[PDB]
């Protein structure tokens, strides 16, 4: 299975075809659904406000990017249902539009034709992963399987480095985190979560994310064990996430860090730094998540005991990045 | 005193300021229906907590079929399609026509189809009495039903290019308005309609973006058809924006000389005001004026017989504009 | 009544003092700026400020004044505080807000200069150290040098101080996503010896080290030792929150926490409530120097392991101002 | 002349180093001054928040650099005839501080026995090199010039091919700039420019720059013809020059726009675009200043015209690649 289309070529979409080509991949992406032109893709994919001129060229036609000499069919079919995916055989659709998040609506990409689907994003109780901590899951009768969100990323090999080390009793996470797409630019109506309507780049909004709660399908364990929040800040990419636990065993900061950095090491998801970094050094990142020893923080009075660590992630480039990683194992078994 | 009553359709960035303006200035308008895409609710929640303004200076609370303010309560719509809101319920007859869907004389008619009797396009509308305050505003009569004001960077070019008209003539010149980002652009890069660069980063980027400000300045300053073109940069600020315009004019000038015009124009002006402090942008947020004149940019470049004049002033695209907006209103209203 | 106040740094922080002593009318005058620049500068930053916009009175400046609302105010310009002519206005509380007098031995220059008493802006070492409407009752006619401490800890500490009050805390750690300021830097350069202060601010999510939990005992005694914390710098331009977690000593609901801290804010001029959707920008020139905000308050529980995280809301500008002049007036007159 | 000292490691100081490393130059900083240590120089050249990491290693000892294996001397001496140019051989100093822009403050570093200074700032009436506009009037007796500012860099390319096309009789710029640290972060007195003192990522702020006014020193023929100055604007870097123009004679924007394209053919400092670019596609352009043949206007009344030419910069790298160009032709004479 190497034929692959992509549902939404967004900030995601996008991405996921300029990592493709970067590591050389042998899938092919051979067909692309939107809501828009070929011209207009063909322009979006060519300037990148965050990572800059897109590696390799770019063309169009009345239907399709011709992208590196390749062609690549492009659809405007709003349900999915309707994608024409048999035409050019993609039999894998990464999910990318934020549109199809649970099992019953991606099945409408296997209705339309295509095999397998991988969602980027939370898409409730389905084979969810986080590579590195638990690709050993998917499975060669999986059809329809989450990468979890770019939060769920960075949290899960740090709480699984944690709990495997010390176990993690219970646990808070507060992300500070890079605006997106389902935010506003200006204050106006953004269905119903009041604060997504707030102009993004100008407040730091207190924002729902499922990452901690839903943490029990990519770590058993730690099923209902860890609750938190994000707050949306005014970066334009580049994110930090917080996670404050009771631990089962008393422990110094040398210790923590010293475990942690065990967990990194020859791990391709999962960096690890004791440099004084800050978000936009993160940018451009090939992991899911970089651990950061200098923030990491204990508070103990007599036998209690807070634990503080914290963690890095391009929720965009990073994010795909670890979407590639689990798409090519996916694709073949 | 004339007790108009007054619709606003979409009670967006401008809609929601021209409620709050008539409340400031104790207008005798009523209005008494807004319509829009969402929920009382939401609609509450967005006139209570501004990004830009502030926390609104009157209470709000909504009930499932209006906002109530001040103790007033305001009907609310949810018609995407115009012809369909009921502005006869409440007795509607000028309508605040704020969701950039409506710009034509045969696109808001469907507001007098669902029986209103008046509307005000906040936005320019094509070929249509379009009125900049204490410019042109002279020229409306009983007989109008459809008018615009045009846009922000308009009400901020016109009182500025009148001022120069009527004191040195005007022969030819071109704007460039350095302009706040505004809702028509993009959070993050994605398709935004046909305009490429719409598409892009708007708190990320230097967009070049086109505006019809000083193509159609005609409409506004008849005298000065087809002698002005100019462009925007929108930049990330999140309101508060400002005009160039480089002009050849009828005489040799000094930078004093274009001042004191331009003070003299100013002069018991609640629309047009002048500044000679080393003002930012940030500075004009909240201004009362639709433009504010700035002497401290003023620049004459000489060579023989040739002379480029510069002259640069402020607008708050937002609430100035708004205010230029609720001068409009009040006078359409009352003829 | 002590009346007639200096003010040492007319930054963000000295220009708001002025700013809401006049919106109060307090009966305080300040006659008296110092700082390192010319009143031609210092009265074009009053008059236009980025944050909170025109100034509402007048203001004009000669060679060595402002003329404020029509009142005059002396402005000096000596870098060692010990040489600001205090004596000539009769200046005699200052309000210190360099940042660079940030100790009793360093501020008690001011004193050396013919003041009577300093209020420092900052906090200050082990000073007595105020935070209003917390343990401002532990303030008496002896004080001389008095801090206030850091926005962040007048945000806490009234949420502290309710929680400790009505169920004990234990132990915790405070994480305050902070507006950006001067302390900062606008392009990636030199700012002393922290490096992630060296960072352009308004381009990244910055740590940065704060005192407000490590220092918390100064205020709150009982929780001496017990709290630690950080701070995330981002780019808005002022306004800024505080998550507290806590493990407390006993066992809660969201709905509990949220009504007693309803309680601790009822009648209380420095700590606000809210339970609506609000962001930072909605706390922008807030009269208090903390919001609880009941909507973010979250309890996670395992058996009897249960962490409760709460949350408030500061403009550490104008919000943190507001707290300085209520200790300000109430020192003024002991 | 093959050795080099740089004078204040700052943005343009920190990519001065590293575009000689990206060209592979022959030329060798041995030495580096400014106000720091070497941990703090090697932290900030390391994490760049415009151009991301640095593309080789980097680390310290006590008193220097190890860059790409090799070592530079640091140094801190606030006055430049302090400086021990000797020490290493320093034979050209890239005088990047701000604070010697002029031939009797950059003598300095002569008296210290340096032999040349490149300043990289307008630098009162010595020579000023924009490489590929004026660079030929260098010659082998030249010991102290400057390579003007950005916007000169912008400027100087298209109104050379303007005026040699069509002439300019007068014109006045407008650029809209990006943020530098001359400005302030929060509102505060910063010199005597009250507008600089005003918060820089959150207004639009004018702001003088001489690079129309000291035009003359760049093309010798438009002295005294144009002026202009700066909306400074919250962007990190990148930034855009318009030049509204009297010409010698009636043109079409299609003839403007061609002669702009013949002007940038074979042109390694002067690029051209006819695509609809924003200014973050402009970072990390090796350019001085790049054409943009999408914003050109021409506004026409019967005898008289106006015409409206835009070019983009990289005030930062793009600018640094023309100080290159410039430093690699000074050192040979
Ligand atoms: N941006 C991040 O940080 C991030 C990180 C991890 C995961 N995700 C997830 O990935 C998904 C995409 O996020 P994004 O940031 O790329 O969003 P985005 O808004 O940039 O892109 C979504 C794309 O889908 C297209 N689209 C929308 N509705 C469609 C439909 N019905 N059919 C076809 N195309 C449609 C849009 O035109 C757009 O190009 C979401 O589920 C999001 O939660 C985002
Ligand atoms: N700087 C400014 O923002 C500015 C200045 C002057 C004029 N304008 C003009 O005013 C208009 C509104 O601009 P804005 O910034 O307030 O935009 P906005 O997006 O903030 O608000 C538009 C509002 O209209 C609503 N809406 C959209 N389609 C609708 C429909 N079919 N029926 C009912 N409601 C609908 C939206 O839900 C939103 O609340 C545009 O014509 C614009 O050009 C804007
Ligand atoms: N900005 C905030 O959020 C905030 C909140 C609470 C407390 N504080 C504290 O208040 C103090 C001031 O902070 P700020 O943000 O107003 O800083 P700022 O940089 O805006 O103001 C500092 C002022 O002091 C002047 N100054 C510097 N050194 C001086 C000297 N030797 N003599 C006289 N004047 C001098 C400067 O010129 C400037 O006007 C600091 O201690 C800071 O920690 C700041
Ligand atoms: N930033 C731009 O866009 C740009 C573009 C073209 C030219 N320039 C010019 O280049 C020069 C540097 O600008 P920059 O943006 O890199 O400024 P910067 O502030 O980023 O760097 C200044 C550096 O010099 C150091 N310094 C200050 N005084 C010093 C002294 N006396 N001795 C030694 N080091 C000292 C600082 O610590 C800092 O590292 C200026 O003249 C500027 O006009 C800047
Ligand atoms: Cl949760
Ligand atoms: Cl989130
Ligand atoms: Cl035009
Ligand atoms: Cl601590
Ligand atoms: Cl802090
Ligand atoms: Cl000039």
């Amino acid at each position: 299975m190497s034929k692959v289309g992509i549902n939404g070529f967004g900030r995601i979409g996008r991405l996921v075809l300029r990592r493709l080509l970067e590591v050389k991949s042998n899938i092919d992406v051979v067909a692309i659904n939107d809501l828009t032109s070929p011209k207009i893709l063909a322009y979006l994919l060519k300037h990148d406000s965050n990572y800059g001129p897109f590696p390799w060229s770019v063309d169009f036609t009345e239907d399709s990017l011709i992208v590196d000499g390749k062609s690549i069919a492009v659809y405007a079919e709003k349900e999915a249902k309707n994608i024409p995916w048999k035409a050019k055989g993609a039999e894998i659709i990464v999910e990318c539009t934020g549109f199809y998040t649970s099992a019953e609506k991606s099945q409408a990409h296997l209705d339309a034709g295509a095999k397998k689907v991988l969602i980027s994003a939370p898409a409730g109780e389905m084979k969810t992963i986080v590579y590195n901590v638990n690709d050993d899951t998917l499975d060669g009768n999986d059809t329809i399987v989450s990468v979890a969100s770019s939060t769920t990323n960075c949290l899960a090999p740090m709480a699984k480095a944690l709990h495997d080390s010390f176990g993690i009793e219970v646990g808070t996470m507060t992300t500070i985190h890079a605006y997106t797409g389902t935010q506003s630019l200006v204050d106006g109506p953004r269905g119903k979560d009041l604060r997504a309507s707030r102009a993004a780049a100008e407040n730091i909004i207190p924002h729902t994310t499922g990452a901690a709660k839903a943490i029990g399908l990519v770590i058993p364990e730690l099923s209902g064990k860890l609750k938190g929040h994000a707050q949306r800040v005014p970066v334009k990419t580049g994110s930090v996430t917080e996670l404050v636990s009771i631990l089962g065993k008393k422990v110094t900061a040398e210790e923590v860090n010293n475990a942690l950095k065990q967990a990194t090491t020859n791990n391709e998801s999962f960096g690890y730094t004791d440099e004084e970094i800050v978000s936009s050094d993160i940018i451009g990142s090939h992991f899911g998540s970089v651990f950061d020893a200098t923030q990491t923080e204990i508070t103990a009075v007599g036998d209690l005991q807070l634990v503080k660590t914290v963690a890095w992630y391009d929720n965009e480039y990073g994010f795909v990045t670890q979407l590639i990683r689990t798409l090519e194992k996916f694709a073949k078994l």
